[PDB]
């Protein structure tokens, strides 16, 4: 069975950038609900129920017809939130190989930040903005709802290995930012975990 | 150009069902933003800017290619919220021709309610649930994001004239209900304005 993962930090660990109350609600309510609903849909599927969630979301076309949507949505939700928590941490710096690769692929760090900000702001409705590794090249993409680039292009409209991501569902920013998503996107730069991003970049897979 | 409409009531008129803080934010921030962003897109289109928003969204096919998305999203948002405010009121009773048509087309009011709740609950991500009239038959449909059944099947995946509807974007329920959308949907039955739904039905049946 999937479980709600413990966070790598206290709920207030991202203050003053991301608010404590939201972190707690977002974790214990929204993420928990994806875990529960994914588990319910997987009970009848022993051949899928016990795989890692990040594996399952590469396999959606393997499922029975009637399970594809519910697991896209809920295994997507579990995978994405699991990545998100580990992809946040204060006191990191974009540097080393990852910084150089970003400069290579976008021309500069500021070009990459602007492209990411634009993608995050222009995702209408619910979704996620991502930095992905697509073949040799880093890229900025967005997905709808709980879709992940790991699901591939035909399902998610994006592809590549996620390096990091920003949740732009309203629940992620309502309490502190209300409708001001650009303000929330700016605060993300203060809490994106560049150490984990670098680790993921190094691994490539 | 468009304006933020005045409401049929004070922000607290739907207590204790829908919270007054959300009513105020939802009107003055979210709806206002759709009005502003639609108006910005319409500035270069004086042939379209004069249309009632509910007519513009029936004509999205006619816009320039680079205008279609921004106005689908923002004119859809303005139309949908304008309907929503008029579509809420305490103290109404479903009755008369509209009740009878619901009993005809769904078998009973309770069957209808169960179908509406299911559509409202199963709209994954952002969107709306609707009671529509399609020519001569009532139906429950849902849409993504700020799409409306007035936009038609090709664009929105639904069609028909909206008799009433329920906003299921998270901003509409997060403060009071967090991720408990089913509890919010339950409270909608206490504030759906059956008098406005009946008037819209009388005009269109
Ligand atoms: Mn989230
Ligand atoms: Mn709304």
């Amino acid at each position: 069975s999937y479980t709600l993962p413990s966070l790598p930090y206290a709920y207030d660990a991202l203050e003053p950038h991301f608010d404590k109350q939201t972190m707690e609600i977002h974790h214990t309510k929204h993420h928990q609900t994806y875990v529960n609903n994914a588990n319910a849909a997987l009970e009848s599927l022993p051949e899928f129920a016990n795989l890692p969630v990040e594996e399952l979301i590469t396999k959606l076309d393997q499922l029975p017809a009637d399970k594809k949507t519910v697991l896209r949505n809920n295994a997507g939700g579990h995978a994405n939130h699991s990545l998100f928590w580990k992809g946040l941490k204060k006191g990191t710096t974009l540097q080393g190989d990852l910084k150089a690769a970003i400069e290579r692929d976008f021309g500069s760090v500021d070009n990459f930040k602007a492209e990411f900000e634009k993608a995050a702001a222009s995702r209408f409705g619910s979704g996620w903005a991502w930095l992905v590794l697509k073949g040799d090249k880093l890229a900025v993409v967005s997905t709808a709802n709980q879709d992940s680039p790991l699901m591939g292009e035909a399902i998610s409209g994006a592809s590549g290995f996620p390096i990091m991501g920003l949740d732009v569902w309203e629940h992620a920013y309502f309490l502190k930012f209300q409708n001001r998503r650009p303000d929330y996107i700016k605060e993300f730069w203060n809490v994106v975990n560049w150490d984990e991003a670098a680790a993921r970049f190094a691994a490539k897979k």
